[PDB]
């Protein structure tokens, strides 16, 4: 391989997987607390 597709591929994936789970866990925590 010469691009950088597989690089750029990975991290866009950990970056949208990172994002996701941290929105998740924000507002898990918060809607729990909300009891």
């Amino acid at each position: 391989m010469e691009q950088s597709t597989e690089v750029l591929a990975a991290v866009i994936a950990g970056g949208v997987i990172g994002f996701l789970f941290a929105i998740f866990l924000i507002l898990l925590l918060v809607y729990r607390m909300r009891k």
